């Protein structure tokens, strides 16, 4: 049952310790009938100074802070995430890659700035209400936790979100689309990487299209209009749509190749941004599409409109 | 769900801290042996909540556990499982500082800065004695040691296994040293009668030749060790439970693995009784006292 919190860096050990500690504490805290305003101004803070004890993986001295834990537990709940699963994903094995994924690819951990943490505080009450009235059906980031770590007297802010991508299905192309009138294409450097992060003009030059058929595409566009209206009404800009392309046949070959030494099927309760390609589409594919980078406080109404138009035009 | 509801915030912090340190320890591997640093080590945690989890705990407090590896090994060598110790402290608030856990298995005594210092001076030797007598001893069985800070005030506590039974009511109590009780204490419900009261009452404890020999062997070994460590002013705690009064699911029945200081009365004893006897108060810093104590304690069989 023993959790060593072994990780290649002490900050990752402290992260694992912290998620374990906060979730265990929370398991002794009753689930409220409702959130109260103080829950949105609340935090939990722990400071450890061990001496000649338990030094194999954790530092002897560290701090851990969890922002609005009652709120983020409610968020996890409204997103269909059990707390025991969440702690297991962060602590069973060290997260990998600052940008991390939990070892099981279910959750993403992004280090952020003090400013981002402030902006999250400013938007939390409204973001939470948006999640309750859209019943968790949104393309926005699903925020599950937010933490401050102190190791070596150095503070590190982190936000945990559900992965946009599948936790099991491989992503073969990815685009970061914003819709800027300004030219946005990928560097030859980025274009030489294993999975380049292609920008908008790369998408446009390729003649790329995503064929999902009428029903899924309607659900997607309705979410998109509501989501970017929300972002505009909060005076937020610079956000992107993350797009990941999974090629089913390519996956089948890659798997049979590792085997020498369901296909294109996924659980929507888990891969919440995933859509199958239309029955009559050239290659059988799975798409993952979500809004990302929503923490940055030129016009946000215009950004909403241009974004929604460009992302309307990447489907059929 | 462990709410840590307690009659004072300090008992809440104690419950919280014992729960926390024991849960952390279950994540720390059991070493092949204790190391010297284990005898100089501590864990320290400082909690600062804000608008959160304040229903029973304070929002700000500190908790320090001295030598967690050592005291975990002591618990093991005393036949006490960590989850059971944790349950006794945390399932329900401790009762009456001198406290017992809700089930009366363990005693929690508030102690001084000096006492904590003295335990640090004796710990390596006390542990070695424990391994060398296989836990078969009448000395206090130390299970943990903690410093709590609530409202900026530090409080030190030592947890021991109870001398008395956790189930059988004890009907008379004596504190024996050798060298009387107050009219005040003599008015309390259960007086602590001292040695001269025991002598004046003519109280005797008949355990028969067989049990009395091994008990005297342990007593001599313990008090010789205490002398070899230069400790004095300690006492022998004696408690007497009379079965027939309890009658006014069985009478005089007990688990020796739990009430480890308990002894049945001999067949050739007037009344049927149970005795609980162990050495207590060994923490405030001659050989002659060892000898005189062992003499007074020899002549009660
Ligand atoms: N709007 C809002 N911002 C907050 C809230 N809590 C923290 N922040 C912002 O989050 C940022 C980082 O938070 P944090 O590092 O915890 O700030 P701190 O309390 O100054 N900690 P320290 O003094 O130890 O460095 C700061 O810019 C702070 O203003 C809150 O409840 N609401
Ligand atoms: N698998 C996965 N990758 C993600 C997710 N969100 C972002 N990424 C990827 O991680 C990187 C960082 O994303 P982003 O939030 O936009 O960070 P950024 O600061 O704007 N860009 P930069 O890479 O220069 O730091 C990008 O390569 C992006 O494609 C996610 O939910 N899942
Ligand atoms: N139930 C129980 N009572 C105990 C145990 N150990 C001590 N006590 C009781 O609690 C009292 C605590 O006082 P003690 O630690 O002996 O300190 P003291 O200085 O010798 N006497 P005092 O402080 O009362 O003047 C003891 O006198 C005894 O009556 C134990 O293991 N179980």
């Amino acid at each position: 049952k023993v959790k060593l919190f072994r990780a290649s860096e002490p900050i990752l050990s402290v992260l694992m310790w912290g998620v374990n500690h906060t979730i265990n504490e929370l398991s002794n805290v009753p689930v409220p009938v409702m959130l109260m305003p103080d829950d949105f101004k609340a935090y939990s803070k722990i400071k450890v100074d061990n001496h000649l004890f338990n030094k194999e993986n954790l530092p002897s001295r560290f701090k851990f802070k969890e922002y609005c834990p009652m709120v983020f537990r409610n968020l996890r709940e409204r997103f269909g995430i059990d707390d025991q699963d969440y702690q297991n994903s962060v602590t069973r094995s060290a997260p990998i890659n600052r940008f991390l994924t939990t070892y099981d690819r279910r959750f993403v951990i992004k280090t952020v700035s003090s400013e981002d943490v402030a902006e999250m505080h400013n938007i939390l009450k409204k973001y939470h209400q948006f999640i309750v009235e859209c019943h968790g059906n949104t393309l926005l980031p699903q925020f599950l936790g937010m933490y401050r770590l102190t190791v070596d007297g150095v503070e590190t802010y982190m936000v945990v979100t559900r992965n946009v991508f599948s936790h099991r299905l491989t992503v073969h192309r990815k685009y970061d689309l914003k819709g800027s009138t300004v030219a946005r294409e990928a560097s030859d450097k980025e274009k030489a990487k294993d999975l380049p992060t292609f920008k908008d003009n790369d998408f446009l030059n390729e003649g790329q299209k995503l064929h999902v058929g009428e029903e899924s595409k309607k659900n997607f566009l309705e979410k998109l209009k509501r989501d970017v209206e929300f972002l505009a009404q909060l005076k937020i800009m610079d956000y992107s749509l993350l797009v990941g392309i999974h090629d089913v046949d390519r996956a089948e070959q890659e798997e049979m190749e590792v085997e020498e030494r369901g296909p294109g099927e996924f659980d929507p309760s888990v891969d919440v941004y995933a859509m199958k390609s239309h029955e009559s589409s050239p290659k059988k594919e799975v798409y993952f599409m979500a809004i990302i980078d929503i923490l940055t406080p030129v016009n946000p109404e215009q950004y909403s409109k241009r974004f929604n138009e460009f992302m309307s035009n990447i489907l059929t």
